[PDB]
């Protein structure tokens, strides 16, 4: 057929009770998570086509860039907290891979300052035990789906996103078989 089980997208042998609609897995230390959402836009483009009623959701992981890292997961943390995904999503990408001026806690703490977030609404959160089960909820999901890698995808927590059975040579048809392919597992 045209989608296909092993080509486009794979099963979890192990499906996810109560999983979001479409979870997607990536790290601001992520070459290729750089590249899917701030060249390719994958995110963005998938979000274009989903069904009325189908949210996204994006998980930060710690595996990548030790303690930075795992700053990072708890600071992700406190934009899904404040809602202000949309405002830090780019510098801090930006900051942690082509500028590298994010080195330390404070040095993302400085991205939400200077993107208006107030420092105290900031530290608040930061320290909240409200943001430390979100870095619990991230890190539940990843052993849930039995993560090896980012950025990945997964839908209603029964299908895994292939980018490797995709085409790969423009980056927009890449784009939107992957986004078409979101779509489609959304609907099964």
């Amino acid at each position: 057929a045209q989608y296909e089980d092993g080509k486009q997208y794979t099963t979890l042998e192990k499906p996810v009770a109560g999983a979001p609609q479409v979870l997607e897995f990536f790290s601001f230390f992520c070459p290729h998570c750089y590249q899917f959402e701030e060249v390719l836009h994958i995110s963005d483009n998938v979000k274009k086509k989903l069904p009325e009623g189908v949210k996204m959701t994006k998980y930060h992981v710690n595996f990548m860039g030790g303690d930075l890292g795992k700053d990072l997961t708890q600071a992700w943390a406190v934009a899904m907290a404040l809602g202000v995904e949309d405002k830090v999503t780019v510098p801090l990408f930006e900051g942690v891979q082509k500028t590298q001026t994010i080195r330390s806690a404070s040095d993302i703490r400085d991205v939400f300052i200077n993107a208006g977030i107030k420092g105290e609404e900031y530290d608040a959160a930061w320290n909240s035990f409200v943001v430390k089960s979100l870095v619990a909820q991230q890190e539940k999901a990843a052993a849930d789906v039995q993560l090896r890698g980012v950025p990945a995808m997964f839908v209603n927590g029964k299908y895994q996103l292939n980018p490797q059975g995709m085409d790969t040579s423009n980056m927009d048809v890449f784009v939107q078989q992957y986004a078409d392919t979101v779509k489609y597992l959304s609907e099964k």
